[PDB]
């Protein structure tokens, strides 16, 4: 079977970057990506794309027009697709049950609903998604109720792995791809058609296929893994702390046994992004309602420790300005969850901001990719009076009592401290919650700041 | 500047195969091992070593009575080194503060001033063990404070990375080498000293250097990341058996991502070992004591996961029984914490053996490396009442319910399930705590076993 | 299909009353009630009955050695019937899971596998009990896991209400 029109709903992270790979690996192949945000689809179109990934810019601009088309016409995407991928956010329910923990698949179901209502003949359905959390069920069981005849609606399992800042290179060059399909022959003819389209650029041996659910989990729990990596050595930073050790020297010790891998085990203020806290969330609610809580309170600590993490880092900074920030100019640098984006979800950045802010500091935030307006949103009056966001870096630092590295561009490893140093009042505090400052450390402490920075007494 | 002679206390899993291993790649190098063991020091001089590990025996006869000996003159070997080495045991406290969490230093304190009244002058003292709780300053403690004119002792950390059953392999081919040390002119000297030995067979680039503290935190923090491994994906299999997916196939699929690797992702029945769970709870013990009970906490639920996986899977063979094994006999095929050694340290096989005798089961063990009076030695009238010995697996077969693999011994993988079953009552249950009669499914349901095993159903 | 030889595994408080009654009413069925208990089984026989229940000795005395018998010959009773009662005891557990709880079905596990054994052709077995705890369940596992060729086992459950 020939998939030769894709279409795919969500424009958003996950959605945009995923449908421009394969425009630009398959040119046989009509790619479009639908929304029913116009703001986001109109900039998709325009010289300003809405979000911030490296090489984004030119796969786009190398497709758009020819086999990559954004628009908000949704009913008729679907309706000539063989193809359709289903790529939108999960929330927090906000209340009722499992407020706070489960996610909300409110867009999902409506997504499924307003396939059948554009839908004829035979068309594979595709659920792809950063967190997948009983989607591809939920999706099956709109079409098991909503039939026509001749309305042959297939569903698939296809969840995404890359992490944001390096979307374009995870895309063409995946460790693996998963999908799953039922164990019918027409959930397997769905899986080949699917297959082949990743075919045009990924081996075959890196492609995996299975059933809808082990899929689902295997996200679940990968992403869990990648999590507690972080937190584990999070843990050790503390650790390291309270005993005079240096966590990027455990770290690079424990990294060398080829066992444990080298990889995701650099100290932080914490893990923010869409992903990490609301799998991890996800899958303790899970547990709990298959009544596995071991297996509930196991991975709870992933969150338990990155909680910590962060407030332990909040008010060790507190401590160093004498006990009180109570009417400070704090400069933050990077807002951004990690670098190389500019997208903020559940960033480690908005933590240390407010707690400063419930203590009375001046912030000045300066991040070179996420808009201002963002910012603003993300702290709720008190915006008002304390927040201010910065141009440049040098601005932030302006008058400033310390700088608060949050995350880690690496703009800030080449800024001119020296500069800095002088329009800084004394005694000069940096905060580095990310290790960007490393072995520039005593060329600061000739300078005279005084550096605090994660896993290093 | 150099080492000639090498005293080695402890001739157990760690000090016996590493001296033997520097032996064979330093012949310009006198080694001695020594231990108050006269009969462990018999045997390591006797065509059967005290210890199984593969290639071993090979090594030993290449050079002892040449440049590698074994004797109980402790003393004299103290006294002709340049170097000595510690690696001795350190059971659990059974007494005072932290009864049934620390390790005990008795047996390393008990060295250390062996060593002063055995030396004069320079001597370089290394600690070397898998499992390093405050090691190095319990071992300098008594140095300073049993002080000879003209007496030179430096301290070193030297932490073992092997695992039993591949101690050659890895002792040959280290992925590093860590060695600590005091930053003195003096402790530097005694560090390059020890890297000129291991210099002889391992690369410069993958022997890491640091101070003794950051040294042994190291090997508490690296022990503990790969306990976590297991028991994160024994978490995982819980969850596989409660919803239909096979921990097999999600592992495959999470080891794929070489942010995470895929090696230590083979779910089991649970870790043992001599170092992981007395590893987790000294590293639990020191952050309570630090004040860090967020830590304890976060690293406790490696333990309690491992007991509960090792419970779960008591406990499913029981109800299989419909809850009831008095009388019945079942075999117990593996006793040793894992394949290709004799040792049952913390072994998974004695905890399962536990729950099954307090069911009254007739068990029947076989386990072709572990010493019969061993198993009798860590099941302790219930043990005379409830246990035998099997010689071989098939005897341990006849009459059977249950086969239950608790090791991952090669040769289970091809004994005559057809001649097993023939033989066993019906129905009869093999309880796969390995996942090493994986594949081999089809041939067995065929035959009519009922096969049971971890994270699949 | 007609039931005419019944044998119950289990003369107590349920398989020795229930057998004599079925006796007492259907003069065509032969009824066996079989059990390890020698001791339990001769009394049974004797004109003192091993337990006391009104009325009983009067129904066990019109009808035993006539359609009633009473025996220790498990193996040839279970061969010549068309159903089988099992009529045993589940003691609480006294060491493990459950414990002081859980019942213990090692006698009904221990009555499934000697039917088995003794067992040809089409037979009936009935679990009769006060307190069925997964007694049907755990026959039909036995049963299931030792086949012989033209050995057809129907399990039922026929819980007993009677009050001593
Ligand atoms: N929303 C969240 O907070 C969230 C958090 C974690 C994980 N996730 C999951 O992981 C991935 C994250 O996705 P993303 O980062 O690209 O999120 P996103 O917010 O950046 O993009 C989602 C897009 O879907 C669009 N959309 C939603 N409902 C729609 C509908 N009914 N019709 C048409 N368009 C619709 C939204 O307008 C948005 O443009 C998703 O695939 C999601 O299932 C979501
Ligand atoms: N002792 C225990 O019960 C125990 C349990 C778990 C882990 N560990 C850890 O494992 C590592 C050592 O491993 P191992 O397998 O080689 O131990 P081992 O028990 O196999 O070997 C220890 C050897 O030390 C000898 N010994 C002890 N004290 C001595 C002394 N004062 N003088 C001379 N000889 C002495 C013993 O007789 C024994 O042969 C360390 O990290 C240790 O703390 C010990
Ligand atoms: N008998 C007890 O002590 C006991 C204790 C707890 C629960 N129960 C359970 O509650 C009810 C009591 O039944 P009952 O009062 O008539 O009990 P009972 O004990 O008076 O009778 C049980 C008879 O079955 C016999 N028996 C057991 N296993 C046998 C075997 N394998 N082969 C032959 N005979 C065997 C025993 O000897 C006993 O005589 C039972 O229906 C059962 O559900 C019994
Ligand atoms: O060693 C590390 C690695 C990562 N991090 C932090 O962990 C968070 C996650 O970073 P990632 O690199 O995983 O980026 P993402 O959140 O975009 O991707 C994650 O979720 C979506 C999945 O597809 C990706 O595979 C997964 O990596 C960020 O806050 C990052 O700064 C650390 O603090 N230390
Ligand atoms: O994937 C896995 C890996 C290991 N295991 C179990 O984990 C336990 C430990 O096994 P290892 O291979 O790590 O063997 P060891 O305990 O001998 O070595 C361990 O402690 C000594 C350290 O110096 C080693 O680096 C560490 O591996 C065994 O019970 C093994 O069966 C699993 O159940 N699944
Ligand atoms: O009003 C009452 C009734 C009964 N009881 C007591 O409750 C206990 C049970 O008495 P029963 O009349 O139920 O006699 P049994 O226990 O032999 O029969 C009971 O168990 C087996 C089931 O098959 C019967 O249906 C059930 O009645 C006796 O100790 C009796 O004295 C009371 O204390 N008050």
């Amino acid at each position: 079977f020939e998939i030769k029109k894709i279409c795919c709903i969500g424009a958003g992270y996950v959605g945009g970057p995923t449908c421009s790979v394969i425009a630009h690996m398959c040119p046989e192949i009509r790619v479009t990506v639908v929304d029913v945000n116009e703001s986001r689809i109109n900039a998709w179109n325009s010289p300003t794309l809405p979000i911030y990934e490296p090489g984004l810019k030119e796969v786009v601009e190398s497709c758009r027009g020819k086999n990559l088309f954004f628009s908000t016409n949704i009913d008729d995407a679907i309706k000539e697709a063989d193809l359709v991928f289903i790529s939108v956010n999960t929330p927090t329910k906000t209340y009722g049950m499992g407020k706070g923990r489960a996610a909300d698949l409110k867009y999902i179901e409506a997504c499924a609903r307003r396939i059948v209502q554009n839908s004829n003949g035979y068309k594979i359905v595709t659920e792809k998604s950063t967190v997948p959390v009983r989607a591809a069920e939920s999706i099956r069981r709109i079409f098991d109720a909503n039939t026509k005849p001749n309305l042959n609606l297939q569903v698939l399992s296809n969840p995404e792995f890359l992490a944001e800042g390096t979307a374009i290179k995870d895309l063409k060059n995946p460790d693996r791809v998963l999908i799953g399909g039922d164990e019918t022959p027409e959930g397997q003819r769905a899986v080949q058609a699917l297959c082949a389209v990743y075919e045009h650029w990924v081996p075959r041996e890196k492609i995996l296929t299975t059933n809808t659910w082990s899929s689902e989990l295997s996200k679940l729990a990968a992403n869990a893994f990648l999590a507690q990596r972080i937190s584990s050595i999070n843990s050790i930073s503390a650790l390291c702390e309270a005993t005079g050790a240096d966590v990027e020297e455990v770290a690079t010790a424990i990294g060398m046994d080829q066992r444990i891998g080298n990889k995701f085990l650099k100290a932080s203020v914490g893990f923010g992004g869409s992903c990490f806290q609301k799998d991890v969330l996800n899958l303790v609610y899970l547990c709990e309602a298959l009544n596995l809580p071991e297996v509930a309170r196991y991975w709870q600590q992933v969150i338990d420790m990155n909680d910590y993490q962060r407030r332990r880092f909040a008010s060790r900074i507190i401590d160093s300005l004498f006990n009180t920030v109570t009417d400070k100019k704090i400069a933050i640098l990077g807002f951004a969850f990690k670098k190389d984006t500019g997208d903020t979800r559940e960033s480690s950045s908005i933590y240390i901001s407010k707690y400063l802010m419930d203590e009375g500091a001046h912030l000045h935030i300066y991040d070179p990719k996420v808009p201002r307006e963002q910012i603003v949103v993300d702290l709720s009056d008190q915006v008002s009076r304390l927040v201010t966001i910065s141009k440049d870096p040098y601005e932030a630092c302006d008058g400033a009592h310390a700088v608060v590295i949050c995350t880690e561009w690496d703009m800030f490893k080449e800024l001119d401290y020296e500069r800095i140093h002088k329009k800084m009042l004394k005694p000069a505090f940096i905060f580095d919650g990310r290790r960007v400052l490393d072995g520039l450390h005593n060329e600061l402490q000739t300078i005279g700041f005084q550096i605090e920075t994660i896993g290093k007494k």
